[PDB]
């Protein structure tokens, strides 16, 4: 399908032009330092796409194993790993049966880069989160991001940038149901990705509705021109 090759194309132009040392430097070592004060050893990432979380989990030293569902991400992840003298284990795996061939539980989960806000259908929500509940030991923890979209769907109709000017985004379309998003990168390239813009409260109601007992939501200030509201919010799900 074009559609999946038309979002491979993105991330390469992601991954060409965003160094990962750039990205590391920019994103804390907050979500590291959550991790390792809860004593985190064993880690999944749902979410690996190119594989840049799953590499600073690994350059951390927590044992990561990489899921995505999609075949050609996992193989950019692996490669990715592989530069940085990593090996990766890689697991291609659908959200909504992630125990069809993940058979282990994990201490923490992290599905990181706004990643969660793909899924359209509301049973789909309820299914992915179950999963990831199902997948996490008693006292395991989630980390489940997203953009905020409460400042667009109230307000905000302005780009926001990344990495310096590297890439901008802009919102082209948005309501209830729908966030169109141009990216726009300094080379001149051009995509435009759909999205379900999740309300901050909407998203913590359906953490609490399939079972995780306490949730603390954080703001996050990822853009380059940094405003009152944040631009991502980061929600800490503990199973328990
Ligand atoms: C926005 S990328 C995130 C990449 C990475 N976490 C980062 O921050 O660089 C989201 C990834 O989620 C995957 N994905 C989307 N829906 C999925 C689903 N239902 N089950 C498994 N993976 C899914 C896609 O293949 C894609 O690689």
């Amino acid at each position: 399908h074009y559609e999946e090759e038309y979002v491979l194309g993105f991330v390469d132009k992601w991954d060409e032009l965003i160094d990962w040392e750039s990205r590391a430097e920019s994103e804390g070592d907050t979500i590291i330092n959550i991790l390792k004060e809860r004593g985190v050893k064993k880690v999944l990432d749902v979410a690996t796409g190119t594989g840049f979380n799953s590499v600073r989990l690994l350059q951390a030293g927590f044992d990561v194993v990489s899921a995505d569902g999609s075949a050609e991400m996992l193989v950019k992840a692996f490669d990715n790993a592989r530069d940085h003298g990593y090996l990766m284990r890689t697991v291609q795996a659908d959200w909504r049966w992630m125990n069809k061939d993940i058979h282990d539980k994990f201490d923490a989960i992290v599905c990181l880069g706004n990643s969660f806000t793909h899924l359209f259908d509301e049973g789909d929500r309820r299914k992915a989160l179950a999963e990831f509940y199902a997948l996490l030991k008693h006292d395991g923890v989630l980390l489940l991001d997203q953009r905020n979209y409460d400042a667009i769907l109230d307000d905000s109709k302005h780009a926001h940038y990344y990495c310096g000017d590297t890439v901008s985004v802009y919102p082209e379309h948005v309501d209830e149901g729908l966030a169109r998003f141009k990216y726009e990168f300094s080379d001149g390239s051009v995509y435009n990705l759909n999205m379900f813009p999740l309300r901050k409260d909407y998203t913590r109601q359906l953490l609490h509705e399939v079972g995780f007992q306490e949730i603390n939501t954080l703001g996050d200030f990822k853009e380059t021109y940094k405003e009152d509201e944040p631009d991502f919010f980061l929600h800490v799900a503990e199973k328990n």
